[PDB]
């Protein structure tokens, strides 16, 4: 009933909104509970090999935050995060901004829980 339908409104700035869009993209970002979050974190590493993930606290939900070596659709990687969810909500959608997406998330109100590269993105490896 209260889960959340959306990513929080201070994010809206960094996502698209095109969730059934062809365009396929490299960066992705993950709303959901912590537990679902924690569970994703490993299994997107595998399923997308990819070159940066990071999880990111805000109350009781996590926000996942990642990179891809291949672009992909965003009806893609959500269906393959629908999968591991059954009762949980989970918003997917494309990242348009990313490496300050990412600096909003290590800041107040969020934080980062872990990240695949210790320090986290440097802004010269996305440039």
């Amino acid at each position: 009933v209260e889960d959340p339908k959306d990513f929080p409104v201070d994010l809206h700035a960094f996502l698209s909104q095109a969730v059934f869009s062809n365009r396929t993209v490299a960066s992705f970002a993950v709303y959901t509970t912590k537990e679902k979050a924690q569970i994703l974190y490993k299994k997107l590493m595998e399923k997308y090999s990819v070159t940066f993930i990071s999880r990111h606290g805000f109350g009781g939900h996590n926000i996942l935050f990642f990179l891809t070596p291949h672009r992909h659709r965003v009806s893609a990687i959500n269906n393959y995060c629908q999968k591991l969810c059954t009762f949980s909500f989970l918003i997917c959608k494309g990242v348009n901004k990313e490496y300050l997406f990412y600096s909003a998330l290590c800041r107040q109100p969020y934080a980062v829980v872990e990240e695949s590269i210790q320090g986290g993105l440097k802004e010269h490896d996305l440039n």
